[PDB]
């Protein structure tokens, strides 16, 4: 392909670096070492994340600008769409977005007005929309990771006993409550691994050593982008280690976030909500913004969980260089509608945006030429891929979400 029009783009973005959600015993227990504290309340966009945020927003002003889907100056308001989660989070990385993609031009964010209740097009198994069967999650969650969930200890033991060594669990208190048991301090181990699906089918959380380590491995990386002083006592460190240390973390996503039986049920009103202003389709089932005919970004400020249901839903797959999370702060899945001007035939490319480790921590400033954030073309399970932007035809696309969603699911 050669001569397409960028017409129209997605993004599913990240919200940026954040306090640590929730510090529980169990956190507490497992190390002898205290965990350094934010300068945030928990779970609220830090400044230098919202700062972090406006620098990518930067790079994706020049990039579509570049391109031509962007003016030069300031967008108008049809131009960009940009909605956000209820969380703090999320509104705050929205307009730090706009912030830095569109710079003093005063855009505005939108999002759910009720601040009080999850909105359902990022969370609608938790807004009650549709519900999860406990039975046959267990089933399929297993068939996904292809064994019992207590392979988990063989399969990553390099990086359980990395993480191990890292916190120094052998000196911990949940070790010495462990030995005064006559058991071993073996922290790929130190409990079962365990799905639970709440009574109403709401919610399904993962709990365990797996679980245990996605968290902590996310919050060393979030100290790290935080350009905190200690990240993981200093016993963290060599891009191999970081490596490691956050393929937990990336599995953790895989099995609970990227497993289709999940997935779609999570993910239906994200993926129709994508697909149906990609192409601005603007009363099709799903499309649930006041999406002018004039839209040319749309930006959703959700999580990295979001960003793994879409994933799984579409078979997609990726490794980020000098990236170690696979849904890093602030990172984008982008949503590329081209079309070919001899024909209208359009076609879907997906490419995931991100900062890098050293482009977090040092907030450097990106660029298209010198210093431009890392962009990866991701290949769709049953689409064409043809060419660098790895294309899939619209039919074809199509054909796959219908396929993929959970129509119950919808809003």
């Amino acid at each position: 392909p050669t001569g397409y029009t960028l017409e129209r783009v997605v993004i599913l973005s990240r919200h940026g670096v954040r306090s640590p959600t929730k510090q529980t015993q169990l956190m507490n227990d497992v190390t002898p070492d205290t965990w350094p504290q934010w300068p945030v309340a928990a779970g609220e966009l830090t400044p230098r994340g919202c700062q972090l945020v406006t620098l990518m927003g930067r790079f994706y002003g020049d990039y579509f600008r570049s391109q031509g889907l962007l003016a030069a100056g300031c967008p108008t308001d049809a131009d960009i769409y940009a909605q956000a989660d209820v969380d703090q989070r999320t509104r705050l990385t929205c307009q730090c977005f706009l912030d830095g993609i569109a710079p003093g031009c005063g855009l505005k964010c939108h999002y759910q007005a009720d601040l009080k209740k999850v909105d359902p097009l990022f969370h609608p198994v938790e807004a009650g929309v549709c519900k999860l069967d406990s039975t046959q999650t267990h089933k399929c969650v297993e068939e996904r990771l292809g064994g019992p969930l207590s392979e988990l200890s063989k399969r990553y033991a390099k990086p359980f006993a990395q993480m191990g060594e890292i916190l120094n669990f052998a000196a911990s208190p949940y070790c010495k409550s462990l030995q005064q048991q006559g058991k071993t301090c073996d922290f790929a181990n130190f409990a079962a691994n365990k799905i639970t699906v709440n009574k109403p089918g709401t919610k399904v959380s993962l709990s365990g050593p797996l679980a245990l380590s996605s968290t902590l491995g996310e919050i060393f990386l979030l100290q790290n982008s935080q350009a905190m002083p200690d990240v993981a006592w200093h016993r963290l460190t060599g891009e191999d280690n970081w490596i490691s240390l956050l393929s937990l973390h990336n599995a953790q996503f895989d099995l609970m976030a990227k497993t289709p039986c999940i997935a779609c049920h999570k993910g239906t009103p994200l993926l129709q909500q994508i697909l149906t202003a990609l192409v601005l389709q603007r009363d099709a089932q799903g499309q649930t913004l006041p999406l002018s005919p004039q839209t040319k970004i749309l930006f959703l400020g959700g999580h990295d969980t979001n960003i793994a249901n879409i994933a799984g839903m579409l078979g997609l797959n990726w490794q980020l260089p000098q990236q170690p999370d696979n849904t890093p702060p602030g990172g984008g899945l982008v949503f590329e509608l081209w079309q070919n001007p001899d024909n209208h035939q359009c076609y879907v490319a997906v490419k995931l945006f991100y900062q890098t480790m050293d482009q977090l921590r040092n907030a450097e400033k990106l660029d298209l030429k010198n210093n431009p954030a890392g962009i990866v073309p991701v290949a769709i399970d049953g689409c064409e891929n043809i060419g660098d932007d790895k294309l899939c035809q619209c039919d074809t696309f199509q054909k796959k979400v219908a396929q993929a969603i959970c129509p119950a699911c919808h809003i």
